[PDB]
């Protein structure tokens, strides 16, 4: 078994490092002075990044694979998304939930992410998709610890039994409690819903992830709810705002005074940058907002706010390979965190940041942490992003569970000449 | 010598089709009824597609590669950028340039990028960068047909000696006629500029491409003068508008009547969004505009159109690798042309559109034409585009000049298993 990780670089420190390994934990991380030789049982960094595992904060892998079954989104429109998947009802079965959603969870362990929060619509009496999800957490449990969000995708209020399905699906074992407030009828039920909500995640003992005011409305501010009562129940760590893309349509003023609110109630933020640049914005025809909500504001505020993919491969989202690479390039552009320190920290937004959004335990590289760890091909945040670089290798437990040849790219001018893309 | 491509797909094309070479060109194409046997002297596709060349309609090779030399932009923004440049003074000399414009070409060849439209900054009384890029011009022929517009960057009108310093370009031999009639100092200065670019376009019998109305300005309007002026010459053709970002900010109405001249006009049209997503909408708090050229709309009223990366590695986006498929990828996710059809279609924007704006004579698959032709290991433009696939192939004059052997990325479940990223 792996003895060693050696020659590692590691964000905002010098140098390489020695990262030992016993009993599939990290026993010790001693700095080196030069380069160290291989040897038997030693993973070779070669001078390449090692991180944490990247975290997916949201996705939906109830709904993932299923872009072009039986049509395809043709005007891309979140409209016709609701109805190519409607096509596909007959097809929406126990088995067909987990082999879409194993799929992608392969290509998220190939992408080096060990951690996943999805999201599982349980706006359905028959909890088709959440049984099935229940089985697949289970299954995939070696390589991926897999959170469940039970999502009223209808609301709570203003859905059938809404209440008694999502407390259904907790008593089912989701591990997180949502909600959607600008989706029900009224603002009043809006707010109610989230009453309800904190009551069952503290009644279970369970996280919470709302759906939070997504959409191009200035007057959704559903958001101020879900702090003030994470504030009052003193469980900020435990809660999570996701999309806040209202927050992109705010006054100045309103958000400034609700800033103040968010960093004293410690919730986390996510931002779903690929989604939030396709679906938001469509109200309007020129000037277009961008829609994504203040990433860079809540970075400087300290406020913890992270990036996932949302949907990949989906009548909502037709894209993705599930790499958050790719994710994390999409958010620095659409927030303007193009600074070369802004785009290097970036990393932050796709591994501990989203660690704290998941309250994770056990995550980071330190002594008397689990053995899971990722390496990276580049220098340097900044590097791995400019290249988006592959996962050269991914261990858990102190063992490789995923690796990357990388590819190889060859010139033929007057001699041939490998090309690496660094200058 | 090759003789035969076989087992290719092509855009918009039904089944496998053999593509036919003789002498440097492509003798005939033919379709195949099944797979044919790989032999000595044909390329296999592996029913990969088949297209021209990807082309970059602009970029700036004086430039590129300067990012962090001496020090990093930190804030991300232009005016640092200008700073951060200015730094470098001592170090820009013939060599530098050249050095540095061919290490981006290197990645250009590497990504099958075999046509370039480089701008190079002709507000310098000792033309430094425009000699040193002229030879490499020369030096590159063999892989890449590199066009050269001689681009006062400070205004012809608004800087000293600047319009005979642009003639001075244009009799040094750049193949294109720039200006930049936002940053005059005055409308009418802008204007009259387009008069003197355009006279000397005719003089000299050269292309056309403005860096026109790049400012989030509804007042900026140069490209009514640049359409009005290729319309009464009879030049459309060999005349480009690059980023028309202010056309993002127009009212309706008046965007309604310019399209008409457009139309009549044949000009193209070159958006760049890697570096407007990021520089535009600079001056606006929340909501930020996207500020891209209203590109969805030039298609839907066959407006030529195409997507250039305009930086690579420089003060001004200090990112990127030059790829043409991560252009395009963030094109369709900022102009919302995210419907199955309009991605799929999306290779057009990087391939055909861009030949039209560089008005190449041998240029797409068709017998007659020189054998210029890449292979991506992709089933479509859709699957290349959400895959982020490499150049399996470059063949140039029906040989091969650059070639990638893709990744390899496996996970170790219960058994080992490989990762392609398809369903
Ligand atoms: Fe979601
Ligand atoms: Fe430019
Ligand atoms: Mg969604
Ligand atoms: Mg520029």
């Amino acid at each position: 078994a792996l003895q060693t990780i050696i020659n590692a670089r590691l964000p905002g420190e010098e140098g390489l490092w020695q990262i030992h390994l016993q009993d599939g934990k990290i026993s010790a991380i001693d700095a080196q002075s030069g380069v160290m030789p291989i040897t038997e049982n030693s993973l070779d960094a070669e001078q390449g990044l090692v991180i944490p595992p990247f975290v997916e904060p949201h996705i939906h892998l109830d709904t993932t694979q299923t872009a072009g079954q039986p049509n395809w989104n043709q005007s891309g429109t979140l409209f016709e998304g609701i109805e190519r998947w409607a096509e596909r009802k007959a097809l929406l079965t126990h088995d067909d939930v987990k082999q879409r959603a194993w799929q992608t969870l392969k290509w998220q362990i190939a992408n080096g992410i060990q951690h996943v929060r999805t999201h599982v619509d349980v706006s359905d009496a028959t909890l088709t998709a959440l049984k099935a999800m229940l089985e697949v957490k289970q299954e995939v449990a070696p390589w991926i610890d897999l959170q469940i969000v039970a999502f009223p995708q209808e609301g709570i209020l203003s859905y059938p039994n809404g209440e008694a399905l999502l407390e259904e699906a907790l008593r089912l074992g989701a591990d997180v409690v949502g909600a959607i407030p600008h989706f029900e009828f009224t603002r009043e039920y809006g707010v109610e819903s989230l009453h309800k909500t904190f009551a069952l995640a503290q009644k279970y003992d369970r996280l919470i992830d709302v759906h939070c005011d997504e959409i191009d409305d200035e007057q959704s501010r559903f958001v101020e709810t879900v702090a003030a009562l994470a504030h009052h129940e003193g469980m900020g760590a435990r809660v999570t705002a996701s999309h806040t893309t209202a927050m992109h349509s705010y006054n100045g003023a309103y958000t400034s005074r609700l800033f103040r609110l968010l960093k004293m109630s410690g919730i986390n933020f996510v931002a779903n940058p690929l989604v939030n640049i396709h679906l938001q914005g469509r109200f309007d025809t020129y000037p277009k907002r961008r829609g994504i909500t203040r990433v860079k504001e809540m970075l400087e505020s300290g406020i913890n706010v992270c990036f996932g993919h949302d949907a990949v491969f989906d009548p909502w989202y037709p894209l993705g390979t599930a790499n958050m690479l790719q994710v994390l390039h999409m958010g620095l552009h659409v927030c303007q965190l193009m600074g070369y320190g802004q785009i290097n920290d970036g990393l932050n937004l796709i591994t501990h940041h989203s660690a704290r959004t998941l309250n994770l335990q056990d995550y980071g590289i330190a002594a008397g942490n689990s053995a899971n760890l990722i390496i990276l091909p580049a220098e340097n945040g900044f590097d791995a992003l400019r290249r988006q670089v592959p996962v050269r290798y991914s261990v858990r437990g102190g063992k490789v569970i995923a690796s990357t040849q990388p590819a190889q790219t060859t010139v033929y001018l007057e001699q041939p000449e490998a090309i690496d893309y660094k200058r």
